[PDB]
């Protein structure tokens, strides 16, 4: 129960205006009320009039009462954790992959930021019952390394039609920072008709470097990747996704906007070993896994 | 004894006019004796003669004389200090979180301030002999970071029932700065029916930077956060209560009484320091982070 | 179907504008709808004004939404891969070169950097039904190791027509680092009158190594060499051509995202060569072996 935004018409907002929020970004009751007074105004053809009707119309099917702690805590027990491929991974996850949070992992080249990222693209499809979302897949991708065929492999492991998930998931790559925020306006008008479970920006902070590369600059990429993580939160509150990013290290504001950070390093052979950084509910724990053709799994010495 | 706002109408004042200050915000007969006059005349249906009787009967319930030290003494002597969890951390605090005032902590990221307010959102709810507050837990999120589990295990601790500390935990999730705001009128409404002695903001600063990003609405946000600085004051003097805020790293200078300086240790060690503070002397303390929740460094 | 220039100029741009985007590089209305705004305001002769009626009309012709998987998986279907003369080493690649993009060899001397260039410089002229991409080749040398005569010998392999073979190669070597990127705008304008489908710099990082041998000119020409990684990358991106540079190790960092698929050499007993793929997104850690024959890259043969 997202609230689609043509249940705000029915309260008493003209459709209209309704079709003034849809371009503007907001697609659901939950996006108006998250939005502060400022947001509304800003819109063309809207005034400060027509803004408290929204504001006033939103909060009473969305409610943001206080809730006991452990309401909340039966509403974490119906969030769905997406597998990784490897049962020791898994593990160090407590279930897998949270929706409606963002994910960050950051570590060298060639560890395999971009290989996890195409088996998670695939277990998203995965029924609830064997740790998927039953949803689609959104990949933004931004260094070329998008590879369809890597995708049909990890479907032959848990036996899925190739087909049917190529199908299931949307592609386009992002030429310049200013397309990468503008593809996300896109995504959020995808989500509303058809249901997606899984956010892909591969790399996140790639094109931020290339563009902006002086030093009078550099207050200039900030703004502009401060607003594009923003976005991005918004649309897991918004659509209880999985966001999931990558970041490449030989970035302050990847701080508060990350729920959880996963740091990669290169082991003996095809083996990796993952350490997760910052997190509100894991421990600081290491957990080993492989790159094997199948897709993400688990080590095999 | 805070003089409840009840007892206002006794002098003359009718119950009609009582109505209308306690949704503005006031609940005490301190409360309204603490607003100066501006602050009456601005409220819808209130006018200049109403404010001027609310005043003059509110000083003879609440007397604002000067007072003799060893009196103000004993009043800091009934004030509660919250336990942390670590006792060496607890040293540092001559005793732990004062409550009636307002508790910064600012640090890195990944450093433990949300950690540090889940585990008070524990231990105030220990009786008073046993360092708690005696009263409910409300905490006002901004990150997405709370997690009702590390309450679990916070309770196991110290041998409480995790059902009834999860009953006793008000939590709330604001979107943006203007809702981070509306939040602190029921919050006072429910601080009267119920006895709350902790109140979490975290973070308190994370939303002032995401709305107003601009340069040009600079001094917009600035006047937003010191409306938002003085409720918390007010809750905190009206009804005595803790108020814990979390900052990421000048208007928190002198509305914030204790800021705390977190950074990380080796492993999962941390260091807290105290920056400003009118009583504690600046000091260091190590603690960790475990399962249990803040305890004490074991190498 | 990369939309070249001139259908931009049928949107509503006048066409001495256009013009000046093909004395910038851009010759296709997929160029400049890659391109930033900063790109072409930089441009002289060019306000804001002009460089947003560009872009706007640019999106209509390209359009910049979400496609399904199974198209962008039909797009690299059609990516033609140009054979290596060795059967084992192009099952190691799933195929052979991939043309749109770059692909580093990076080895120690005398491991045959320069004989597997030579060797696609004519195989690239096979038709693609035999494993070639049907177009000519251009070879940018930069260590005097230019041979015509090791391509006759490849040619004699494939029954092509030894004078035509060396008709179809566009040849210059570049002194310097600065002539080393001059020569990618002649290459740019050559591609659009005849049809190319090789582009091979050897090597591309002997000559900043050269020039840069200061200490405190190390920012310098690392400034250089990313604008010269940058234009190859959006050669391939607008020609569809495969793009082959050598790079001695005795490699960058700034070719880490900019290749897209390493290859490392390294000698065996004899004429015999090893080879092995570094990083790859579709490609696994494997290794291959071949030799170094008289006909070009072919076989190992024990
Ligand atoms: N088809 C495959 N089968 C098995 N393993 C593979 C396959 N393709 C790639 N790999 C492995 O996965 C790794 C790919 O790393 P990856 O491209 O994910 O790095 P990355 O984090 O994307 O770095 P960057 O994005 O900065 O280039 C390689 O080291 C390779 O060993
Ligand atoms: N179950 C657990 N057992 C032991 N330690 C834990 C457990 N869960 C989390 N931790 C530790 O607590 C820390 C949590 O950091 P925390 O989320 O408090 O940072 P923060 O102050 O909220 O930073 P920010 O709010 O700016 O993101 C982690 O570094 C982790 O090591
Ligand atoms: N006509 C020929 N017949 C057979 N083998 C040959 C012939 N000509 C050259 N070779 C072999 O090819 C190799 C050439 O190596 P090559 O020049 O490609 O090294 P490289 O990678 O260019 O090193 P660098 O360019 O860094 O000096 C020689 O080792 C030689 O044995
Ligand atoms: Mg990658
Ligand atoms: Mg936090
Ligand atoms: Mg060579």
């Amino acid at each position: 129960g997202p609230q689609p935004i043509s249940r705000l018409e029915q309260c008493g907002i003209n459709a209209n205006d309704v079709k003034k929020l849809e371009e503007a970004g907001f697609h659901t009751v939950e996006a108006v009320a998250y939005a502060p007074k400022k947001e509304l105004i800003n819109i063309k053809g809207i005034s400060e009039a027509k803004a408290d009707k929204i504001l006033a119309e939103a909060a009473k099917l969305v409610p943001m009462g206080f809730t006991t702690a452990t309401e909340f805590h039966q509403r974490r027990s119906e969030i769905i954790q997406i597998t990784t491929g490897s049962k020791e991974l898994d593990k160090l996850l407590q279930g897998g992959i949270e929706t409606g949070s963002i994910t960050e992992m950051f570590g060298e080249f060639r560890t395999g930021k971009t290989q996890i990222c195409h088996t998670l693209a695939v277990t998203c499809q995965l029924p609830i019952d064997r740790g998927g979302g039953e949803g689609k897949a959104m990949y933004i991708d931004t260094e070329g390394t998008f590879r369809p065929e890597r995708l049909l492999a990890v479907a032959e492991r848990y036996g899925l039609s190739g087909s049917d998930v190529l199908d299931n998931v949307a592609y386009a790559r992002a030429f310049n920072t200013d397309h990468q925020t503008q593809l996300l306006y896109q995504a959020s008008a995808m989500m509303v008709e058809s249901r997606y479970a899984l956010l892909i920006v591969d790399s996140a902070t790639a094109l931020y470097r290339t563009d902006y590369s002086g030093r009078g600059e550099l207050s200039a990429r900030q703004m502009h990747l401060a607003r594009f993580l923003r976005m991005l939160l918004r649309l897991a509150d918004e659509f209880g996704v999985a966001v999931v990013i990558t970041n490449q290290v030989v970035g302050n504001i990847i701080a508060h906007a990350s729920t959880t950070r996963l740091y990669l390093r290169k082991g003996r052979g095809e083996t990796r070993i993952c350490k997760i950084y910052d997190s509100p509910c894991l421990p600081e724990a290491e957990a080993m896994f492989a790159i094997n053709a199948d897709g993400v799994g688990d080590a095999k010495d």
